[PDB]
């Protein structure tokens, strides 16, 4: 549930964990 926002190889996408 916590959302941080990361990017991937140049995806740039927001991964929420619990």
């Amino acid at each position: 549930g916590d959302c941080r926002c990361l990017c991937r190889r140049g995806d740039c996408r927001c991964i929420c964990t619990r």
